[PDB]
């Protein structure tokens, strides 16, 4: 089921001139047959910007998020690019608001959003904001102001949270579940978990090659597979590493078994994807995840947490460069440094 054919571009023209209500008036009509895109939104929301109706755009904004929709990079941007020109503690807000989404989402302005976001900071008067594109070191301080960026390790009141709230939404099978928990809890934590299916995507031969670099390291590895893998060179690694073989059906087992083997365990499989919750699950995906980039080799992982952050007088965003293209796998290198004076 379409949009009324051409309406999207209809929307589009029409949104710079004074007939840009117009515009609403289309969306409207798209909203009664599909869910309108994130460009529909994008375009009425300029619109409503470019005739100074703050109202429009944010009701418009909060409707696309309403929808579970991600709202365009671009339309987040036009909201701190009119802010320039707007002196109200309500539109500041709702740009902070912003921000807390970005955090919350684990998201990264693109290279001219970042100076949008700078200038918009640097415009609000009486603050005192100065930005500066920065680096971070790698003892965790930013290479601008000399403060420490959040550490990337969850407290243990916050592992315990996390970890906690995971479990209840994974009580597939009941006679695996029991029989995994079993394997698990009569075992000592594991240092790394392995999808060992998973990670053959890069067959068997290429489980033993990460199995076996890894046992070199002194680390307690857990191998996790399917029943159909065991049908010679797995023999191989069943016995450098402890092997949990379950249904050929997806499994929760890799989740359950990194958290209760604790804080320290890291694992390896595909990228993976309330906002306290959420932020917490991202922040651990992030200094726990193992990610595999001839002979085998892992990417770093930082000591910091690598998100957009606030302690009230500074702001740190970590930011995409127009000339580099970021694999999702990998954290940005570049960061806005914003602090008051
Ligand atoms: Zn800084």
């Amino acid at each position: 089921t379409l949009e009324p054919r051409g309406y999207s571009l209809l929307i589009r023209g029409l949104i710079h001139s004074d007939r840009w209500r117009e515009a609403l008036l289309l969306l409207e009509d798209i909203k009664k047959v599909i869910t309108p895109s994130k460009k529909n939104y994008n375009d009425c929301i300029q619109g409503a910007l470019l005739h100074q109706d703050v109202n429009t755009a944010w009701n418009l904004y909060q409707e696309l998020l309403g929808h579970d929709i991600v709202p365009m990079l671009e339309t987040l941007k036009a909201f701190f690019d009119f802010g320039k020109d707007i002196k109200d503690d309500n539109y500041s807000n709702k740009l902070l608001d912003i921000l807390s989404y970005l955090r919350n989402n684990q998201l990264y302005p693109g290279e001219s959003f970042a100076h949008s976001i700078k200038t918009w900071f640097e415009s609000v008067p009486g603050k005192q904001w100065k930005g500066q594109f920065t680096t971070v070191r790698k003892s965790g301080q930013c290479s601008g102001c000399g403060k420490t960026i959040e550490s990337i390790q969850l407290s243990p009141e916050e592992y315990e949270c996390l970890k906690g709230k995971i479990m209840r939404d994974v009580i597939t099978t009941p006679q695996e579940l029991k029989r995994f928990e079993n394997f698990i809890k009569s075992r000592p934590p594991f240092d790394v978990v392995i999808d060992g299916l998973n990670v053959a995507k890069m067959e068997s031969q290429l489980l033993l090659n990460v199995v076996s670099q890894l046992a070199k390291r002194n680390l307690r590895l857990l191998v996790l597979g399917r029943k159909h893998m065991l049908r010679d060179e797995m023999e191989e690694v069943q016995k450098q590493a402890s092997c949990f073989f379950a249904d050929d059906i997806d499994d929760p087992f890799l989740l359950y078994a990194t958290l209760h083997s604790g804080n320290h365990c890291r694992f390896i499989t595909r990228d993976l994807m309330d906002a306290k919750t959420q932020r917490l699950f991202f922040k651990w995906q992030q200094g726990h995840q193992l990610a595999i980039v001839s002979k085998l080799t892992f990417q770093r992982i930082l000591s910091y947490d690598t998100v957009v952050q606030t302690t009230g007088d500074s702001w740190h965003i970590p930011y995409d460069e127009d000339l580099v293209e970021r694999c999702s796998c990998e954290v940005p290198t570049k960061w806005l440094c914003l602090h008051q004076k």
